[PDB]
């Protein structure tokens, strides 16, 4: 009996290979779940959380109606909850049961039943396991419910459109309507999937549900969603704030068509769904509504001289497919122009919802890396407020990647406390510009403001260290350089200055020339009352290559020496200090604690 | 192009009957893929790249061109993994271990795991699948960050996993970037072998004449730079150089290092074999060892330690 349930788990077995074959399905499983099984309801979703014996880790069993997709959105609550799976498998069963619920035959007459079991590797905590087991049900009975509505979605779309096409009872007010239902019949060729329908009638800035209407997870869903459609727009795309937890990727998609079947009555035909993948690189031509402002902006396009079409043309195609529908060729103007102005662009545009800003980033290829990824997520979701933020990577042989990020806000949340300003646009903008940069770059751009020779810039840039680079700042390089260019031979420079802390200065020394060893230096500097902490070398090559070391020292003065009144005092403390350690490095003194005074009697 | 287009959606079939493998991720996978080449390809040869995907290290696939001026070269590496820096080093060790006299690339990214570049390396053929796989780790190791590398090559070591996982992100970034994955497994063992306020120290020879390496690891607590070279001092070797740093272990104690770039005093001799050169090192480890626990004075009398070969 227990064989034949195991034989075909594993025939759908896939990777997230098919080694250990018996080693992950004992027939100890098949025991939980057929246990679990053993008195269901129709229509339920039967979930268990088998922990798992002696061999086989954790493991999770399902018994459920045949629905649509109950695996990818298993996999997608998975992901979500960062649940690490080892593997999974989903023989549906032609199963008879009686009329109080116990199941009588289970072969793969009677009705469809999706078995699934999933072992869990043990590194797993118990509470995402246990949240994950609960959420089950309701979304597989989303996913059945849509595929028993799928048809009739289905017909809503093509019923729609064919209404928009041939608009005779005044019922859309919009020239487009044609090109709308050529739109809506693109869609519905393999390129939109529909989770729900509504229909909403809108009245006194409120929108109320129609609930007849509804189709699929809509039906489960007390999600009113507030008046999608200005007066003007037939047509309006916003973005819904819950995951349909049906597929990775972005937040469903709402379409909205405006109707107006009175002087005093608007109905919003509201489409929940989300973007294929083919679809989601289609030609930006091949769109209905799209080419149509395409073309549009392309005639000014033409029209100023400069400007060449194909140019931005291309700069256009890659924009994603999502924000397509919000702009108007007048909004495409300043797209196409902010884009025509090494330098990072960002774009911003308030959700008609305003819980989403759909932010979009520009940037060189060989620039971009997982990390600015989460500074510029940092970033945004800062500069934002943001409680949530997504990305969809992408990246060609292009020269600037893309990246598409959508901003989730808290809900409460209006369409005016949303500053998309070009104002606030452009600052954050360049908060990725630096996040971008190197540390040579911004360096060579800190010296952009300096007199320094080109030359110089060009030999120093990368003749630093890789140490130099990682234990200083851009920024200190102006000022290192300057100090190195400042030079001689078997020269020396001190400079002294305090450091963040409350007794403990940073003395930074330039020995122009030659190294010199840590076991001379330090009793020149011990006779000087002070405690040398530590030191830090460096060595580097100048603009005339001549090798020049420097040695950063944190300090500390003994107890008894003197604090500074002032900083005019500390400042006068530290030039004499420098001419006499430039005097000790030079041989012109001795060496023992007379020096000292120095440091207590303010002497030279 | 009329014959592409074919190929094209006969293989975009087959890709949207597997439910997992979407369309236009693979399409993007395509594009890329550059022009000459297109032809010899049959949707059967394009499902074989697609059916490639259904499968962390690196994977390079090789083809002399008919005309053999051309390697069509093709990597695979996770997403998250690859640098223009990355690409810079496969190039080069693309041109080298196959001697190119020019080489391309076409960058193909998406939210697909696997990072996909065609390089076309241009000739002025030995494809063997031998001289294949070699390449192809040149490339595992050129993705390695230093902190995956490390943790590979303690892999080989028997330590615990949990002191493994620890000090995979407690080593600070200044020793990742001052040091090699491979110098790792021996620091960590050495500071898993300390105690509190414990010294350990190993002397070597650096790579040039009469120039010495001595680390100086303190097990516990910081020490300042004033302190210990007067004790180094009194052993008659000029110390040149130091370099610190600081870290905390597996059981959350504090660690200090000391790299010592050093060199003797002229008058001291020089090791006739690498076992006098043992010896002199372990006698001076106890000696200085002694230092640092106040066992002896500090003056030139320690100096003979070098000098006539004594504890």
């Amino acid at each position: 009996m227990i064989r034949r349930l195991s034989v075909a788990f594993l025939s759908t077995y896939r990777g997230p290979a098919v080694a250990a074959h018996d080693d992950l399905v004992s027939d100890d499983l098949v025991a939980a779940h057929y246990r679990l099984a053993s008195m269901r309801a129709p229509g339920e979703t039967k979930a268990a959380v088998y922990p798992g014996d002696a061999g086989s880790g954790a493991a999770l069993q399902i018994v459920t109606d045949q629905a649509p997709m109950l695996v990818d959105s298993v996999t997608v609550l998975l992901h979500r909850h960062g649940i690490a799976y080892t593997a999974i498998m989903n023989p549906v069963f032609r199963v008879r049961r009686g009329l109080d619920g116990e199941l009588l035959d289970v072969r793969p007459d009677g009705a469809d039943e999706c078995w699934i079991l999933v072992p869990i590797t043990a590194a797993a905590d118990g509470e995402a396991l246990t949240e994950a087991t609960r959420l089950v049900p309701g979304i597989l009975a989303e996913a059945r419910q849509i595929g028993l509505d799928s048809g009739a979605m289905i017909a809503a779309l093509h019923g729609l459109a064919n209404d928009l096409a041939t608009d005779l009872e005044g019922h859309f007010p919009n020239a487009e309507r044609k090109e709308v239902a050529a739109l809506l019949r693109w869609l519905a060729d393999g390129h939109f999937v529909l989770l729900g329908y509504q229909q909403c009638v809108v009245g006194d800035g409120n929108a109320e549900v129609d609930p007849a209407s509804r189709l699929g997870v809509l039906r489960l869903r007390n999600d009113v969603l507030p008046p999608l459609t200005d007066s003007d727009d037939l047509l309006v795309l916003a973005q819904a704030t819950m995951p349909s937890y049906l597929r990775y990727g972005a937040y469903p998609y709402i379409v909205v068509v405006r109707e107006s079947p009175g002087a005093s009555r608007v109905i919003e035909h509201r489409f929940v769904g989300l973007f294929t993948v083919a679809a989601m690189n289609a030609n930006a031509l091949e769109i209905p509504l799209i080419s149509r402002r395409v073309e549009e902006a392309l005639a000014m396009a033409h029209r100023d001289p400069s400007h060449p079409g194909q140019l931005l043309r291309d700069i256009i195609q890659t924009i994603p497919r999502p924000e397509l529908f919000a702009l108007s060729s007048k909004q495409l103007l300043e797209m196409a122009l902010a884009v025509v102005d090494r330098r990072t662009l960002l774009f911003l545009r308030a959700d008609h919802l305003a819980h989403f800003v759909s932010c979009l980033v520009y940037l060189p290829r060989d620039r971009y890396t997982t990390a600015v990824r989460l500074e510029m997520q940092d970033i945004l979701v800062r500069e934002l407020g943001g409680a949530g933020i997504d990305y969809s990577a992408r990246v060609s042989e292009s020269p600037w990647a893309v990246v598409h990020f959508t901003v989730r806000l808290p809900e409460g949340t209006a369409a005016d406390s949303v500053d998309t300003s070009l104002e606030n646009e452009s600052r954050i903008q360049d908060l990725l510009t630096e996040a971008t940069r190197n540390w040579g770059d911004r360096m060579i751009s800190a010296a952009a403001a300096a007199s320094i020779s080109p030359a110089a810039l060009e030999h120093y840039a990368h003749a630093f260290p890789e140490d130099y680079k990682q234990a200083f700042a851009p920024q200190d390089a102006i000022a290192d350089i300057s100090l190195i260019e400042a030079l001689q031979d078997d020269s020396v420079k001190l400079v002294l200055a305090d450091t963040a802390e409350d007794r403990v200065w940073k003395l930074t020394w330039y020995l122009g020339g030659h190294s010199a060893s840590l076991s001379e230096l330090l009793p020149m500097l011990q006779s000087m009352g002070v405690v040398v902490l530590e030191e830090r070398p460096f060595t580097l090559r100048r603009t005339d290559g001549l090798p020049v070391w420097i040695y950063q020292f944190k300090i500390s003065p003994h107890p008894s020496i003197p604090h500074a009144p002032d900083a005019e005092a500390q400042r006068d403390t530290a030039q004499r200090f420098a001419d006499a350690v430039t005097a000790i490095w030079h041989g012109r003194v001795e060496i023992d604690r007379f020096n000292e005074l120095v440091m207590r009697a303010g002497l030279t």
